[PDB]
């Protein structure tokens, strides 16, 4: 459902990308503000959130913060992410398939606010462009990220026009450094079941 | 020097509280705003995160907007808390041990923001006041809403002009009706060990 107060809690399949679902988020508001279950375990998991997530007992939280027109992303990191937005803020959410097969390529993007979720299949890769004045993304992994590992992991540049998406400001996206320089979809070697 | 960016992760107890933990969280700024490990157990359980947090295998994360002059709680409710900031707000935290013991009453109050999280264990009642015109306030939680619970509960009024706390501005507060009607610390039941 499309209405942000009081959804009930509820998930679909992304037709185009095998294993990503999205979340309709019950969200209760009043005078003071709002509050959600932005994740709970007991109950995601009758809908379909893999139980491989937590197979190995792995935990991280991320937050970042971010102005209109930040665009971060197409990261492919060899870990799951279940994604949301933590403020009033929202996001264009874009994906691309990076797994070897006949999906690689397929592309989904839609609109994330507090009362949606969106769990990332490892080998997905995630971006998003800030559309309100500023947003709070708040997102859960599996494994853990080292710097000295990025090499190993999986990226695609944003700005690739051959990937089937449209950001909603290109041209003033403002962005970092590692996002202008990742490679176009033609250099990424597909990931391959071993590789994730 | 300047508290809020480039940290190092660390964690101090709070003498008053035992079993309390206040985490400095790296904050790392750039030019699209910011990004943190909120939470990463790796990183964290060195740094004395309790592995009782993991036993159940239960997980929550909840998440309340709040507006300016806002006041929630003091409750103690049945479950440790791993509580932050998610967006560039503020708020003014407090806790009142709630446990049976020679700590019973016992308080903590700090400002935390993004780069400030704090660990509650079961029994030692939370709140907090809005400093900022909104904020976003994340937490973790390792077990699950129930009425089967509600037992094991146990609330302060935030008014106790006994309790040894001071509010940021009291008189304007936006309380709930529920908060209004908490007991005085004087007729609270102490938590015993067996509620935790
Ligand atoms: C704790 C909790 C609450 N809710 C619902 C009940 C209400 O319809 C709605 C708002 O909760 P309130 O009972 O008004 O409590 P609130 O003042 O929002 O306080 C909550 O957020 C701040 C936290 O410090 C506190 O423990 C928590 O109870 O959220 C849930 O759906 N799930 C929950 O786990
Ligand atoms: C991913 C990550 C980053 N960092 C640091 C490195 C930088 O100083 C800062 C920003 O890192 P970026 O790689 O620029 O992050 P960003 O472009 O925001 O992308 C992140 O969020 C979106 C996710 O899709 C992606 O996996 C993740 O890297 O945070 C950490 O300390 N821990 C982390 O896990
Ligand atoms: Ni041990």
């Amino acid at each position: 459902t499309e209405n942000f107060f009081g959804k009930t809690l509820a998930a679909r399949p992304v037709e185009a990308i095998p294993g990503m679902l999205e979340f309709d988020i019950p969200v209760h508001g009043d005078n003071r503000g709002w509050f959600k279950e932005n994740f709970q375990k007991e109950k995601m998991l009758p809908l379909g959130f893999p139980e491989s997530f937590f197979a190995e007992g792995k935990l991280q939280n991320n937050v970042s913060f971010s102005r209109k027109n930040v665009l971060r992303g197409l990261h492919a990191e060899p870990w799951d992410k279940y994604i949301s937005v933590a403020d009033g803020g929202k996001v264009l959410g874009t994906w691309v398939d990076l797994r070897e097969g006949e999906t690689f390529g397929n592309t989904y993007q839609t609109v994330i606010d507090a009362s949606k979720s969106i769990f990332v299949p490892r080998g997905v890769a995630n971006g998003f462009q800030v559309l309100s004045d500023f947003v709070a993304y708040s997102y859960l992994v599996n494994d853990y990220w080292a710097l000295e590992l990025k090499p190993k992991y999986a990226f695609v540049n944003y700005a690739d026009p051959s990937l089937d998406i449209k950001w909603e400001n290109l041209e003033e996206a403002e962005v970092s450094e590692a996002d202008e320089n990742h490679p176009f979809l033609k250099d990424v070697k597909p990931l391959r079941k071993e590789d994730l």
